[PDB]
């Protein structure tokens, strides 16, 4: 038993809600919150900009030190950093950004990172301003992640569309 509330059960392990991931994090303080990052950990907009703003830019400061030491992530890759005031840890996951011309096949690899954590609060990878088909992303999530994932979908119309079309 965990402390997530009001989530629609989709499969044995995936749950979904129309909510802001920052507010869910502030309420639940999960072990792991997922950021929809880019390879440079430059947290400008969407999920990343919102999470970073909620940490008062501490996420960005930590991220810049990570990149200075380790270099960029791979598309499809991830790193574990602090969750600051929002969670114990933040799993920064790089899904493909279709608006950058990145390869959508890498979405499955991106979701595989979730399997290293027993429970996660996460956004829908590569949705929104990342330019991928959100129905497809949800299918890949359910068909790839085996650990317990709680998805927070920000856009109400998107949430309604995802629920109504889910197989
Ligand atoms: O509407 C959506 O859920 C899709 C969209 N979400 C957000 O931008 C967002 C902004 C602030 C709080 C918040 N909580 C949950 N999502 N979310 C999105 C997802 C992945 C991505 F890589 C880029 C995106 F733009």
């Amino acid at each position: 038993v965990n402390s997530f509330s009001g989530y629609l059960k989709l499969t044995d392990n995936v749950y979904i809600k129309n909510a802001d991931i920052v507010e869910e994090a502030k309420k639940v303080k999960p072990t792991v919150v997922v950021n929809a990052a880019n390879v440079y950990l430059k947290h400008g907009g969407g999920v990343a900009g919102a999470l970073n703003k909620a940490t008062n830019n501490a996420m960005q400061v930590e991220s810049d030190d990570y990149i200075a030491t380790n270099g960029p992530l791979k598309v499809g890759g991830s790193c574990v950093l602090s969750g600051h005031n929002l969670a114990k840890h933040c799993l920064h996951v790089v899904g493909p950004n279709v608006n950058k011309g990145e390869d959508i096949q890498l979405l499955k690899s991106a979701y595989e990172n979730f399997n290293q954590h027993e429970v996660l609060l996460a956004p829908l990878l590569s949705a929104g301003i990342f330019g991928a088909d959100p129905i497809h992303s949800l299918r890949v999530c359910v068909d790839t992640v085996r650990t317990n994932v709680y998805l927070a979908v920000f856009d109400k119309n998107l949430y309604d569309k995802l629920v109504s079309s889910f197989l």
